[PDB]
Order: structure tokens, then sequence, then C-alpha cells
């Protein structure tokens, strides 16, 4: 079906185009759809990008807008006096300003569906909002109006919200288009999705991504399957991957490498208003923060995640207990059984439940899934599901039974309420997981466990050892294997910080020469150096030339294979911002073999230094060019929870990053 309107190529340069006399008496009945294609790689601070308004003195908010702000939110207000009605409906993090240094065409569908009395949004492909109201206001029924514009909105005369940027082509249609026709309409897009809403996972949300390139040449992605919106545990979360065999230009449907069974799997809308943003599945176990290695001598992908027991997150987890107890310089999972009031039994050798008091054993056992079976007979418990049905978070039975796990919260036993690290691996390269299992303690009987660095671990290129770090207050505790993950030590490395969020990444500069790079709470990243393969650690030091936050985020990094101005390269992942998690670049350092210092010679602009960077994963792919998978939003930010598809990724050449 043809527009009403079509028309392209308007410069929007703080001065605003009227197009009244070709769109105003086309306009016919309730139900619109616009379509479209612009660019802003300089935004306003505010702007609108298509206004229809009554411009006439006395009603100035009389008007419909489909507006953006600098930090790359999109939204629309449709406003009538007369009815008493004022909307405003926006996403933040819809948009894309620049790629590869130039201008990005972002697509944009808006659909006002008087039947269903709904107003739909879509960018780049993806639905940002769809909002449904007891009293539909049609945008060309607003009492009054008399302009169509592009690139501000008339009011009373004067041009308000004035734009920078483009639209290369706009169209309207006097018809609610179908979801299906929205999805023929060709997009231009600088970024795929790996994992996205409605996909085998079911999660509506996603964080933490992870990516490894494997010796085969397929890369490997892990990341947190988020249930419960965007919260970190306590929540309900699975670690999902996703691998390509091509150079990241198609991936495969996500499979699970960790997940517990004891809530739903469910795709659900979280509530993003200031009353309810907080709601949060307070009783799921967990996975949070999944790391990658590949193992050259077995072959065997290893990942591993913390793992949280039902309503445990790092706010709540037993400090002071690791949740083991050691008995001859061996440590056993301890567990708590209905109606004891401390824990008194210990899983032992093939999984046999010890009772503690008396040291005599039981009739139950943990099988391999840590699941409880009592005679050899598999325990069962009922899932919950979660909704917002009653105006409120509710967490309820579903009627289904699920194998009792010890780590749910309605299990006969239980573990204790703190942090695990867990470990699967695979065989066939991320096609299927094994079951996972819980690393030992490394600091003690009574202290609780690290918290892993999110991200890939690390396979020494002239060794089969591979290390894993992870931080805990004081230091970063690397997990060391030479045995293909079969048995771990930690090698402690002292931090000058109390309890930081201290998220490391590791690049190895030559042969047995590790550089840790990581998160602090002073506004520059830290690293260290090892040069007995992680053995010893140096001191801290700090980059200079890139600024974080006070929190800080998240960093990846990889030893890039080839020379760069003929010397050897390093590049790093993360926001460049002292105000919040957002102006995400690549940064380029090379080495000097004097001292194996780093020289920080260049620095590519993701987008815009105001859009949203926060978490990411960076790997060389097999053909040299470099995947970065994403939250392209700011996951600190308490305006930008709840956001769909915002994990992102794009493949990017050398040439591009100097
Ligand atoms: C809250 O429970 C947690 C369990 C393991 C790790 C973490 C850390 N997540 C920090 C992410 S952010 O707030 O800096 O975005 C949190």
């Amino acid at each position: 079906i043809s527009p009403i309107f079509q028309g392209g190529s308007y410069q929007l340069n703080n001065k605003s185009i009227d197009i009244s006399s070709l769109l105003l008496d086309k306009l016919s009945g309730e139900s619109q759809t616009v379509v479209m294609k612009f660019k802003a790689d300089k935004p306003n601070s505010l702007q609108a990008l298509f206004g229809l308004s009554n411009s006439k003195a006395g009603f100035k908010n009389n008007y419909f807008s489909i507006f953006m702000r600098d930090s790359g939110e999109i939204g629309v207000e449709i406003r009538d006096a007369q009815k008493g009605i004022n909307y405003l409906f926006s996403r933040p993090a819809s948009l894309w300003g620049k790629h590869k240094g130039q201008a990005v065409e972002n697509t944009l569908v808006f659909v006002s569906d008087s039947k269903d009395k709904t107003y739909t949004m879509y960018v780049n492909g993806i639905e940002v909002f769809s909002e449904t109201v007891d009293t539909f206001l049609p945008i060309s029924n607003i009492n009054g109006i008399d302009k169509a514009t592009l690139g501000a909105v008339n009011r009373e005369g004067k041009e308000h919200y004035l734009a920078k940027g483009s639209i290369d082509e706009i169209s309207l249609f006097n018809k609610a288009i179908s979801d299906q026709e929205v999805s023929t309409i060709p997009l231009s897009n600088p970024f795929q999705l790996i994992f996205q809403s409605g996909d085998s996972t079911q999660a509506n949300y996603f964080r933490i991504p992870t990516l490894y390139t494997l010796s085969s040449g397929r890369v490997l992605s892990s990341i947190d399957a988020r249930y419960g919106g965007t919260h970190d545990s306590k929540s309900k979360i699975n670690i999902a991957t996703s691998y390509s065999d091509d150079n990241g230009k198609t991936w495969s449907e996500p499979i699970f490498a960790m997940k517990f069974n004891d809530y739903e799997e469910q795709l659900v809308y979280w509530p993003r208003d200031n009353k309810l943003k907080n709601s949060q599945i307070s009783g799921s176990a967990s996975f949070i923060d999944s790391s990658i290695v590949e193992d050259k001598k077995s072959g065997k992908t290893i990942l591993l995640a913390d793992v949280m027991p039902a309503g445990i997150g790092n706010n709540n987890a037993n400090k002071a207990d690791s949740g083991f107890k050691e008995i001859n310089g061996h440590y056993y999972l301890k567990l708590k059984k209905n109606g004891d009031n401390d824990f008194r039994y210990t899983v032992r050798e093939n999984g046999v439940v010890y009772n503690e008091t008396t040291n005599k054993p039981t009739n139950y056992t943990i099988n391999d899934k840590y699941e409880v079976l009592e005679g050899g007979k598999s325990l069962t418990v009922e899932q919950y599901s979660v909704d917002f049905d009653s105006g409120s978070l509710r967490e309820r039975h579903n009627g289904k039974q699920v194998p009792m796990n010890v780590f749910y919260k309605d299990s006969l036993f239980k573990v204790t309420p703190t942090n695990y690290i867990a470990m699967t691996t695979s065989q066939n390269r991320g096609e299927s997981w094994e079951q996972f299992k819980l690393l030992p303690p490394f600091l003690g009987e009574k202290h609780n466990g690290t918290y892993l660095c999110p991200g890939q671990g690390l396979a020494l290129k002239s060794s089969n050892r591979l290390i894993f770090a992870t931080y805990t207050s004081g230091e970063l505790t690397y997990l060391i294997s030479d045995d293909s993950g079969q048995t771990w030590k930690k090698s402690s490395a002292s931090i000058p910080f109390k309890n930081a969020t201290a998220e490391a990444q590791m690049v190895e500069l030559r042969d047995g020469v590790i550089r840790t790079f990581f998160r602090t709470t002073t506004g520059k990243i830290a690293y260290m150096t090892s040069r007995d393969s992680g053995e010893t650690w140096s001191k801290v030091s700090y980059i200079d030339g890139i600024q974080q936050t006070s929190y800080g985020t998240q960093v990846s990094a990889i030893k890039y294979s080839q020379l760069i101005d003929g010397k050897e390269a390093v590049i790093l992942s993360t926001p460049n911002s002292r105000s919040g998690r957002k102006g995400g670049q690549l940064v380029v350092g090379l080495v000097n073999k004097e001292d194996d210092s780093i020289d920080w010679k260049y620095h590519y602009d993701i987008d815009l230094p105001s859009y949203g960077y926060a978490y990411s994963a960076i790997t060389e792919l097999p053909n040299h060019h470099i995947g970065v998978l994403f939250e392209k939003y700011d996951s600190w930010s308490r305006n930008e929870l709840h956001l769909s598809n915002v994990v992102q990724y794009i493949d990017l050449e050398i040439n591009d990053l100097t």
C-alpha cells in the first residue's frame, strides 16, 4: 500500500523545513505510519525530527512530535490540551550516530493504530516501545493542526526543538502497518544481534558479553541471559552461548551453557516506571558473569560463571563463609536440611549426603547436576513463574515439577547462601555443554568465594597453562590450571583497593609475560604484569589517556596477532568518559620492547561520545578483523534499565582503528 507522502534528502541545519502544503491535506483516518531514514552524528541536546502542530496562539501544547536526545534516546509526544491528553513515550539508547567515521542511517518506523489503541516505535529493526492507551489520540486529530514540520516543532509561530541532522527519506501512510510489513522495510544497520529478545533463551534482556576465537576458526560468544529485567542477581539469569563459523557474519541459535529450572524461562516486559523498575525476582537461583578459554592440549572449551543460590546476589551473599567444610585438607559442600537451624550436612565423595552431628551418612545423594536423590529416586519441586498481573511483581507455583536442586528455594537440602564459581566444558566447540561443577574454595574455609572476571580466560601460547582472573576484597585472585582445568591453584596479587569491582582481563605481551588490565575506583584503568606465566605479579600502575567513572566499567583486551607500525600491538575496549558509561573506544597500544611499556597511540570512537557503551567483548577474528560485542547503553544508569536488544555486535578492520 502506497504512501500518502514521500520526500527525501532534507538537511536539518538548525532551521525547520515546512512541508504543510505537501502533507496536511493528505492525512486521513485515525491510523498512521511514519517511516523515516535519518542521520544525526552531531545532534543538539533535545531535537524534534518531525512535527505536526497547531501553530496558533494559545495552543502551544497541541502537537505530535518525533524527537531524539543526544543521549541516543528516541520518543514521541502526542498532546491536545482540549482533550486533556499529554502522551510521552520514549526509550533511551535507541540510536546509532556514527560507524567507521561515517554518519549512520537510522531506520525509524512509528505506528499509530487507532483500532488497537496502540503506539509502536521501531528503530533499526528493533521494537523500542509499544504502548496501549484507554483513550487513543490520532496524531492528526489534534485540535487545530495547521503545520507539518521537519527538524522542529512549530509552536505559536516559533521553531522549538531545532534539529541538526538529515532526513534522507520520509514516508507517511494512512494505515497502521502490520509487524509483518514492518519486517520487510530495508535497514542500513552497522550492527548485528547475536542474542536477542524472543530467541531460544526466551530472556528479554542480556548483559555481560564475551567473545573468544577458537583454533578451528569458530568464534564463540557467551552472555548473561537475564530474565528479571537487567538487574544483577538476585534475579533469574542463565548463561547462553552462540557461535559463528563464518568470521562473525552469522550466528547459531543460542543454547544454554549453565541454567537452573526452579523458575520458568519467561520473556517478560519488565516495568520501567520509577515505582516498579526495581522489582526483582527474589526467589530464583541464578548464574552471572561468564568467562571462556580454550585448552590447546585436550581441545576442550572451558566456561566458568558465578553461581548464586535462590534469592542471592553480592549484596546479601554470606561473606565469612565459603559454603564448604574442611575435613582433612579436602573441601566438602555444606548442606542445610528443612527445619534445621544450621548446616549439619556435607556432600562427600560420589555425592553422599553425610550428617555431621553424628558423622552418620544418609539415604540422600546429590547427583552430577546438584539434584537431590532419595534412595536413588529423583526428588522434585514445583516450578515458579512470575507476573505483574496484580500491579506488582508476583512469584508463584505454576503446576510443573522439576528436579530438586540444592541451589533452589524449595529444596529439602540447601547450599550456603553465598556466591560460588562453577565450571563447564564442551567437547564440540560450543554445540553442547557438560553439567557444571563447583570449583573448590581458594582463600580458605571461612572466606566467601571470589568473583569471576567476565570475558576471556588466558591460554598461554607456549605452555598448557590456563588462567582465569577473579577478584575479591584487596586482591586479584588468578586461578591457574596446567592440566586442562582438572585442578586449579590460586595466585594472589594484592591491589590497593578495598571492595573494588576489579574486573580484570589479560593479554600475553610475549612468551610468559602477562599484562592484566583492570577496573578500579580511581577513574583510571589499572594494570599489573607477570613474567613467570602468572606465578608472581608486579605492583599496580595506571593508564593515562583514558577516563572512567568513579565506579568504573569492565574493560576487554586482546593481543593483536599482527604488528602495527612495526610494533607488537594490544587493543583495549572501554568507555572513555568520567561522566557515565558512554564514549566507547577501541584503543590501540604499541609495546615498547625496551621495557614492555605501552604507547596508547590510536583511539577509535565506536560511536558518539554521548552514546552509551558499557561492558564489552573483543576478539581477533580468524581473518584478522576485530569483532566487538558490547552493551550499547549505560548499564549503570537508573534511567536505562530493562532495555531490549542493546547488546550488539560489530565488525571492524585495523585500518578503521588507525
Ligand atoms: C549483585 O550480584 C553480583 C554477583 C556477581 C557479580 C556482580 C557484579 N556485577 C557488577 C556489574 S555493574 O553494576 O558494574 O554493571 C554482582
